[PDB]
């Protein structure tokens, strides 16, 4: 595809994709560049550092501040208040003021803007933090957080309880409980009251108190999480630590009562004798449509559709793609009519797995539902391609460098015959080195690189009273956290379907 034809496709990520490709040829000359930011969908990352050697985009000062942005510390108290205010936004220009024009601004501001006079006044001690924290100015706290992390210092109950009021909190909280950074304030937000918090920071503030072993404050933070959090896998998430904890024997019940299929309602449900959860089964009569498979243009284009249909819209392409040839976009589109209440685990172009053992098959078709939801062109913002979501450099070392394919392009990764491959023999890598379909997961998500580091460490899938259930939310990137987890259900689910069972306790027990 020239840029030419590109230009007359929609916006979506199958576009970026192909500019991108050819901007790696270096195919985009400085005039097929000129009209292009318009033409690209997300412009964000490789697309456009890649752009931007070819036209450096001046932008962006806003024209009414322009002259503000001509001042420097040496000149700003000649600038017009408005000026000044301005450019005291930034913590970088405060830190680069001498210290007696931080007094002067200090005094200007003091009535109009207090949280500058607060901040300015902080830069003149040799602990900016420490000034902040006595004033309780929260705004300055998370600017101070957000210029430095290097900042940490016991809060007191008063200050850590104003915290969650800010919508920095949350990002703040879990950064530094997963990163097991700033420990003065890890333990200071020991002193939270769980009624000042919700959903994902509830649930992170249990997982901090678990890390001091304050079991009761954890499963306080826990039951608010399980009260507040709206997805029912999350709810199920914060049920299952409120039974490991207390051992309270109508949490697991509940749990084992749950919609939503997911490794801690599977596990509530092996723990009380509880038949596994029922599984739809989608068998199309015809064979095929119109519709190509191979088009990731015609893919971007009909998922909008899907994703912006009424009820009534979603009915008539329910029908349209009640295909086998189409089976993946079938499945989809029943995800979203039956407002995902039922658990679909198709099983499309099984000819290419069947040869395989069965717990090899099953680790394949859970790693393509949560990739791809077995989408043959699927394109993710990083470029990820194809039912199996592989990087472009992995897909041609494997294609070019170690299988000699002929004629090999990248684009080879739509194919599901090479996606699942490709999928087998990257899995044997992994699973050789990991052995837990778990740990593969993550290093299939996030890199090997990444999970020996993980595994490395003294404090992660070692023996312990929570374990390996605490080790599980302390994966140090949420991604791949979240990866894991799903990817790990899908697997118990597919092994259940190909009649090779494996109890979700013995998969527990190989993690430690
Ligand atoms: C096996 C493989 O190619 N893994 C990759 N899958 C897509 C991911 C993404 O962030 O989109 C990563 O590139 C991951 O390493």
């Amino acid at each position: 595809y020239s840029i030419e034809k590109l230009k007359k496709e929609e916006n979506s990520l199958a576009k970026d994709y192909y500019i991108y490709r050819l901007l790696e040829k270096n195919k985009i000359s400085k005039k097929d560049a000129q009209d292009l930011n318009s033409h690209i969908f997300r412009y964000i990352g490789k697309i456009k550092s890649e752009l931007e050697k070819i036209i450096p985009l001046k932008p962006y000062i806003n024209p009414k501040y322009a002259k503000c942005y001509t001042y420097t510390a040496n000149t700003i108290l000649d600038a017009n208040l408005t000026c000044q205010s301005v450019r005291l936004n930034s913590l970088v220009f405060i830190a680069s003021l001498n210290s007696k024009d931080r007094t002067t601004l200090a005094q200007t501001f003091k009535n109009q803007r207090p949280d500058l006079t607060n901040l300015l006044l902080a830069f003149n001690t040799s602990d900016p933090m420490s000034y902040i924290v006595q004033k309780e100015d929260i705004n300055g706290f998370f600017k101070l957080y957000n210029y430095s992390k290097k900042y940490d210092l016991d809060l007191n109950t008063s200050l850590v309880n104003k915290l969650p009021n800010h919508i920095g909190f949350k990002d703040f909280a879990q950064n530094i409980i997963i990163k097991k950074e700033n420990p003065k304030f890890r333990h200071s937000m020991l002193e939270i009251n769980p009624e000042n918090v919700s959903e994902d920071s509830a649930f992170y503030l249990g997982v901090n108190a678990l890390t001091y072993d304050k079991t009761e404050l954890a499963y306080d933070f826990f039951k608010k999480a399980a009260q507040s959090f709206k997805s029912q896998s999350n709810k199920d998430n914060a049920i299952f630590w409120m039974w490991l904890i207390k051992n309270n024997e109508e949490d697991l019940k509940t749990l084992s009562q749950s919609s939503s299929l997911n490794i801690y309602s599977l596990y509530a449900k092996e723990l009380t004798n509880t038949p596994f959860p029922k599984i739809e089964s989608l068998n199309p009569s015809k064979k095929k449509n119109n519709f190509n498979m191979q088009d990731p243009f015609a893919w971007q284009k009909i998922n909008k559709q899907i994703r912006d249909a009424n009820a009534s819209q979603l009915d008539v392409l329910a029908k349209e793609f009640d295909t086998q040839e189409t089976l993946p976009i079938y499945a989809y589109i029943l995800e979203r009519k039956n407002n995902f209440k039922k658990h679909y685990f198709i099983m499309p172009y099984y000819d290419n797995i069947k040869d395989y053992n069965k717990t090899r098959q099953a680790l394949i078709l859970a790693i393509a539902r949560q990739e791809s939801r077995f989408i043959p062109t699927a394109i993710s913002v990083s470029y990820a391609l194809g039912m199996m979501q592989f990087m472009p450099f992995l897909a041609n070392h494997i294609g070019e460098k170690e299988l000699k394919i002929p004629n090999f392009d990248q684009d080879f990764m739509f194919k599901p015959e090479i996606a699942y491959y490709f999928g087998n023999y990257h899995l044997n890598y992994l699973e050789s080195r990991l052995k837990s379909p778990l740990f593969v997961a993550y290093a299939y998500n996030g890199g090997i690189g990444f999970t020996n580091r993980m595994l490395a460490r003294n404090d992660m899938f070692k023996t312990g009273k929570f374990e390996p259930f605490l080790s599980m939310e302390l994966v140090p990137y949420q991604e791949s956290r979240i990866y894991g987890k799903k990817v790990l259900a899908n697997y118990i689910v597919y092994r259940h379907l190909l009649n090779d069972s494996i109890k979700i306790s013995d998969i527990f027990e190989n993690l430690i």
